[PDB]
């Protein structure tokens, strides 16, 4: 009932990318039906969408007949072409995050930015998070799981996180660009196990990358409940202990000491998932969010975590607000 | 302190596998210090391993040490050679099938034997498992998690699925084959995260291909605790609802149904985690399992079972022996 950090939002329309910079690839949206349109990648319709994902007076009629103050907008994953040449794709971010930026200006108390980088490119990136944090506004950004072959431990990507501790910027981690073919074309399989396999990657890769560790005031929240995570953080610290020839020459602190040190989304549809959740990463870690407005999101907003009879009022309004308040560095 | 599901060994020695069949990329055993052996495929050495992965004595002398009366014996997954040619890898099947029967016969109070099929040959799979029931007397068999391109789905192993229910034969799922190079290559990740969503798509791909649907007296058992899926279960409970186009082409029923239909293994490690599986997967369907002699297994076998303040003395029973006696089919 409160505050939804994870939401995905696109430009009414962009240009043909194709014909901007030279090279196929990219993503386009195609108005074909009233408050319908198509996604595709060179041809290709991949997703088809509502209204409701570019427009933000639709967004707000939705967010009142649900009782959500807030939303924090980031752009759809897809968009987020790490693959392309380092400028390209800086260009693009430039115009997703000038985008964000104007609806927000239009609505500054509904919505919060979470802007887009070139995090294959480390000092166009650094320059892009400067820009969100100092022109446009943003409390945060946007990234995904891996960048091409680095994970998220890579030293190739500390001068970004040293940006966001100094420029105290909050890092919203999305699972993305999952195998998408093979054997996992079927029963909807790279969105319900590649997704929270991805995050459970990144969460590993941070921690025994040492970026915790390295980077104590950085502000991470994982999308998705932490993946397979709380469930699985028994085996990771177990095996971690066991091989620290393979698991600990990075980092040699057990997994187990960065409990309470990232914050996840609540987004796990079961009680019983919320309550081990709340167990394993803490109540003051847990944050409301929804994917709005897609299907595999949260249809009822908030109405998990105020169903739960084992949790206090204060409880359930961390959960719904305050988390994603102290998370975004935001006034109550 | 009971009985174990889950634990492998090999043959003290085989034959030169590429000199049998005719063709290298098998495994091989080398002895090279005492009581100490290397794993190899062609030249390179992949895994160390001690005595008891091969002695049924130092099994026995571990086993009492331990307060374990009964270990299911399976062989090492990478044994499993379904990239073979069919009839080759039948021949090793039978190596390794007649090797764990005579283990077994040697010391029948303490063994039971879970055998290896040339799964992916249905033809030959069913009539290695026949032999193994009916002239073995294994109670039931130990298959991947995928075999090549199939993941578990596939009707062209269901004759498999017939064969087991006629025969009464258990089937214990253990995941194998992960990725093992590019972003897979650090941190133990293969093992820490690829067998637990190895085993989630393998849940997946039988709930929703209809496996449980159309032979509903086959008895399957996933090891390491269901994977993600007692965690993940309503991200992918609710997907299914949302895009039936996605999910249910091949069995309309919500894969929640199924809870109930199909055992885990208890080697998760920690205790909410073990709550939580109980929770999902139910207490009359938990089974423990050790990973002996594997170092990401169970150190002190039972210790979490016994740990757990929740559970009364007859569900720490059920969990520790009396599970396994009814998923194998045996005299309590
Ligand atoms: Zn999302
Ligand atoms: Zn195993």
């Amino acid at each position: 009932m409160k505050i939804d950090i994870h939401s995905h939002i696109l430009p009414k329309e962009w240009p043909d990318l194709k014909k901007r910079f030279g090279y196929g690839g990219w993503v386009q949206l195609q108005h074909h039906s009233k408050g319908e349109a198509k996604l595709l990648k060179d041809g290709k319709v991949f997703r088809v969408v509502r209204e409701n994902c570019w427009d933000p007076e639709v967004r707000i009629r939705e967010m009142d007949q649900k009782g959500v103050t807030v939303q924090a907008l980031s752009t759809v994953p897809v968009m987020f072409s790490y693959w392309a040449k380092p400028e390209d794709t800086l260009n693009l971010c430039q115009l997703l995050n000038n985008d964000l930026a104007s609806t927000v200006v239009s609505y500054p108390r509904r919505f919060v930015g979470l802007g887009t980088l070139p995090m294959q490119a480390p000092e166009l990136a650094v320059k892009e998070m400067e820009r969100c944090v100092k022109e446009l506004g943003f409390p945060g950004v946007q990234i995904g799981t891996h960048v091409n072959e680095w994970d998220l431990n890579a030293q190739e990507l500390f001068p970004v996180y040293a940006a966001a501790e100094r420029l105290k910027c909050s890092l919203f981690v999305h699972p993305w660009d999952m195998q998408m073919d093979g054997r996992m074309a079927k029963y909807w399989l790279p969105w319900l196990v590649g997704m929270p396999a991805e995050t459970t990657i990144a969460i590993c890769s941070m921690i025994m990358g040492g970026v915790f560790e390295k980077f104590p005031k950085l502000k991470v929240c994982f999308a998705h409940g932490g993946g397979a995570f709380p469930f699985t953080v028994g085996r990771i610290s177990h095996g971690f202990s066991m091989r620290p020839d393979l698991c600990a020459q990075d980092n040699p602190m057990n997994p187990k000491k960065y409990l309470g040190s990232f914050y996840t989304d609540a987004l796990v549809h079961d009680p019983l998932s919320l309550k081990l959740l709340t167990d394993v990463i803490g109540k003051d870690k847990v944050i409301l969010g929804t994917d709005y407005p897609f299907p595999l999101g949260e249809l009822e907003p908030g109405k998990l975590i105020e169903s739960m009879e084992e949790f206090d009022e204060e409880t359930k309004n961390k959960l719904k607000a305050g988390n994603a308040l102290a998370f975004l560095g935001l006034e109550r």
